[PDB]
């Protein structure tokens, strides 16, 4: 069973979503962390990045760029992008609204720190008004443990890993939201999962302002 | 069946990828532009909005928001998203990098005014070096008329759409790309495609000061 091969420098950043959910759907990787500028434009120079950017994934014999077209290729093989193309579409739309709200996090400390105030307040205000709101209306609606289908989705397992992010943050902001502290609560125990968040797995640790400057340094930017 | 119904405003912005799509594959629909903030206010408080943004399309008892999540249904329903899990990993990889470019040029016009030249200057290389290269040597790369599986697919549609809007930043930008050329000639002489593109269709013009200015009322930004 050839393993995902990750490749990505060694910090969360738009790889940690992926580790998340081929943890989640029990599936072994390895990393190949890219430590220079150099070691990147050796996979550019190698042919091995589409556009000439990481993330990048080798699995079942492709050479997988984009984190979304990674993403979808995980989910769907693994059986977490639901059963048919109308149960597809509501998992896209929940897992795109979680989208924006992790880049914006994501994003945060690359800010101009002129701005960075202003933008966590503006954060937080979306978070309690505008996602937090619609994810627990999802979850009131249908009253069942998972967001679509009655079934374990990535969609699942994408809020649930932001919903750490967000704790991270501000351990308050969930604080009016049950059902989505519930929700965090039932996913954190699967077993794939719980085994993810106990020290020792691939999970990655928030980014600290040396991991970014090593993105800096690697990236150009 | 509904016929799908578009909310948006009258303009390209976040939705004509959307028009783009449903016309190429020959399916009718309707349009229903908000013109003021309260039009939006409106959608929003009577919850057809999971996000409080759109882009929404009425289809199929759906109240689909998030560009990626409507696109991706669409394709699969009229099936423009390839004929297996593979196929659809390289058409993801390849619109999401062509939905990088477009992003980039869709946000040039909302720029500050003293950064707006230094970054058309990087989109501009970003195009020749980057983007053009590589959809040139996907083209190069099996000599067939489309990108994926030698069929019609949301990746030609998507590519083509883009190499319009590519044109009208600066026209010389695809002239050492002949493969590129001729894919936006072939798909342009499709028959739903040449109607789109043809007067009285639902293509919108590029947005000037007065439309930019009409976003800015209803989106408040
Ligand atoms: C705040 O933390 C981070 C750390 C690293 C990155 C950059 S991720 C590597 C980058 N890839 C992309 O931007 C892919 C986006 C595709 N939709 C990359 O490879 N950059 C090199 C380059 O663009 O030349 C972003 C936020
Ligand atoms: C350069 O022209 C434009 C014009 C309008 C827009 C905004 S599109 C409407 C907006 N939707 C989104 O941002 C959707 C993103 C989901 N990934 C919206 O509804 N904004 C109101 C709000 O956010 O409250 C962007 C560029
Ligand atoms: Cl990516
Ligand atoms: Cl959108």
């Amino acid at each position: 069973a050839e393993k995902p091969k990750l490749h990505y420098f060694n910090a969360r950043g738009r790889m940690e979503s992926t580790r998340w959910l081929l943890a989640a759907a029990g599936v072994e990787f390895e990393e190949k962390f890219i430590k220079s500028a150099e070691d990147l434009d050796k996979l550019r120079n190698d042919g091995y990045l589409m556009f000439q950017q990481v993330p990048m994934v080798e699995i079942d014999g492709m050479k997988l760029v984009q984190e979304r077209a990674i993403l979808n290729y995980i989910a769907s093989k693994y059986n977490l992008y639901g059963k048919d193309i109308k149960e597809r579409a509501l998992i896209d739309m929940y897992i795109e609204g979680i989208a924006d709200l992790g880049e914006m996090i994501l994003l945060l400390p690359v800010c101009p720190p002129e701005e960075k105030d202003a933008k966590l307040a503006l954060i937080k205000e979306k978070i309690k008004n505008r996602y937090f709101p619609a994810f627990e209306k999802v979850l009131k609606s249908h009253g069942q443990d998972y967001l679509v289908g009655n079934k374990l989705s990535r969609a699942d397992i994408h809020l649930v890993e932001l919903l750490y992010y967000v704790e991270e943050l501000d351990s308050s902001l969930i604080s009016s939201f049950p059902l989505l502290k519930a929700l965090k609560t039932r996913i954190s125990n699967l077993p794939t999962v719980k085994k993810f968040l106990q020290p020792g797995s691939p999970r990655k640790p928030p980014m600290d302002e040396k991991s970014l400057e090593e993105a800096r340094k690697i990236f150009r930017f």
